[PDB]
């Protein structure tokens, strides 16, 4: 029978003190989860893997020296007024690697397709369920490699106070890079976090003080180039008044997602609805922050529209109501929004009591970052997955797809919920 084992734990250093202040995105995150986000690849051929293991330590090991907060940690400071500061200090205590094998476990086993996400997808990360603030104490980045059958899987689970997604991802690409051979990574981090004034750090701010919660089912879905871009003509062809075609392609998916989510679940037509995007503001900023500003840089744009609008008003007026929600963040939001939280520095609580599966609906990661490029030196990998181990949070999270222009989908919801997407042929989602 199959089984699954840790086998060793190590401590890696970078290759070859520094600190950085924190800014409000990235403390928001105090009090919640990592990311984790993972690649699993198939071997064709025979691999000699304890090279391979070697190999990806001693890579991974070099890349931290261009990003040294993976490496460092974080530290807090509590004060008698219920108020506290955190920054991270590149103290290069490390990161950790985990070497895990999956004895008679397979590629094919962790990626049922057209089917659910396995339970054994979520021991492919480790420090499961670690909140953000225990960085302290806690490396800010675990790599686990799995061994399997036919190939590996690489986990790795990130503090969410020291990267966002487009930031993860840039580590990702630049390990593969250095793994690959390169000798620097393509795109160099900028450490610098934003202030809208020298001042303002260290940022004196307050901790603290959902439907189905813990029996929510994670299911993908995959998006051909050509069903979104069907969806993006559509959306456009239905909002002509003032339109070049600028509802983009995402838009017009989210739009839809939205929209066939809520038809499955059939709810009353008054019902009020809350979309979450995050809205990145490095290219939002005047000036604006570098591309690769490393760290969190994006504000929540929340869609707010009755479930019989949603539905009867069609998929271009759900689409420009987005594409006008996203043109909202300005420069002007942005730094209003930092300058009102300043005045009142608490994290946010997980928001409103949700009595139904459509009412809230978070939408994290984005199609942009590069998934399938990410080859260590034995080939590009099959797929994607993240840990699921959010089992409260009603959620769709964007991947890129295997091919050109295509996006696959993580949707979190109830299992009947997913079951009814699954057998929807209006949800123009394939195989
Ligand atoms: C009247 C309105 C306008 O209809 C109201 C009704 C209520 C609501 C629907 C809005 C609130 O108004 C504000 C609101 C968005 C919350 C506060 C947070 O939002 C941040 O709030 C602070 C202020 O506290 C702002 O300064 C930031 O700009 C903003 O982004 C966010 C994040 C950043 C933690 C977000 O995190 C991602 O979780 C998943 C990871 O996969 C991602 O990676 C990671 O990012 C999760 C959602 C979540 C918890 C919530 C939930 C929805 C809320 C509760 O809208």
């Amino acid at each position: 029978m199959s089984s699954l084992r840790l086998v060793s734990s190590s401590t890696i250093q970078a290759a070859n003190s520094q600190l950085i202040d924190l800014t409000v995105w990235d403390l928001i995150g105090l009090e919640r989860e990592s990311i984790q986000q993972g690649l699993l690849y198939h071997h064709p051929n025979q691999v000699d893997t304890p090279n391979q293991i070697q190999h990806l330590k001693h890579s991974l090991s070099s890349t931290l020296s261009f990003f040294p907060p993976f490496a460092g940690r974080l530290v807090i400071t509590e004060y008698e007024d219920n108020t506290a500061t955190c920054f991270i200090a590149c103290n290069n205590a490390g990161a950790l690697f985990v070497h895990a094998v999956a004895e008679n476990t397979t590629i094919s086993d962790i990626l049922q397709p057209n089917k659910y996400v396995p339970p054994i997808v979520n021991s492919l990360f480790s420090l499961n369920g670690v909140k953000n603030r225990e960085g302290t104490i806690q490396p800010l980045l675990v790599v686990q490699v799995t061994e399997l059958v036919d190939g590996i899987f690489i986990g790795l689970t990130v503090n969410h106070v020291v990267a966002d997604g487009k930031s993860f991802w840039l580590f990702v690409n630049s390990w593969a890079e250095i793994s690959r051979g390169f000798q620097k990574p393509s795109k160099l981090p900028t450490l610098e976090r934003w202030f809208l004034n020298d001042t303002d750090h260290p940022i004196r701010f307050s901790f603290s003080m959902k439907f189905q919660s813990g029996q929510l089912t994670t299911r993908f879905f995959h998006f051909t180039r050509e069903n979104i871009a069907h969806l993006k003509s559509k959306a456009n062809g239905e909002v002509t008044g003032n339109t070049e075609r600028r509802i983009s392609s995402l838009q017009a998916l989210l739009a839809h997602v939205w929209r066939s989510v809520v038809r499955c679940e059939r709810i009353d037509p008054q019902e009020v609805l809350y979309y979450i995007l995050l809205i990145d503001a490095r290219t939002r900023l005047i000036p604006p922050l570098e591309d690769d500003y490393f760290g969190n840089a994006a504000d929540a744009g929340v869609v707010i529209m009755k479930a019989g609008e949603l539905l009867e008003g069609g998929l271009g007026n759900v689409a420009w109501n987005m594409n006008k929600v996203i043109s909202l963040n300005s420069d002007e939001k942005i730094k209003n929004r930092y300058k009102s939280w300043l005045r009142t520095p608490q994290l946010p609580s997980m928001g409103m009591h949700t009595t139904f599966a459509s009412q809230l609906l978070i939408i994290a990661n984005s199609p942009r970052f590069n998934v399938y490029g990410n080859d260590f030196g034995w080939g590009k990998p099959l797929a994607v997955r993240s840990s699921a181990e959010n089992k409260r949070d009603c959620k769709i999270v964007l991947f890129a797809g295997a091919e050109e222009g295509s996006i696959d989908i993580e949707v979190c919801l109830p299992y009947e919920i997913l079951e009814a997407l699954g057998n929807d042929a209006e949800f123009l989602d394939n195989h």
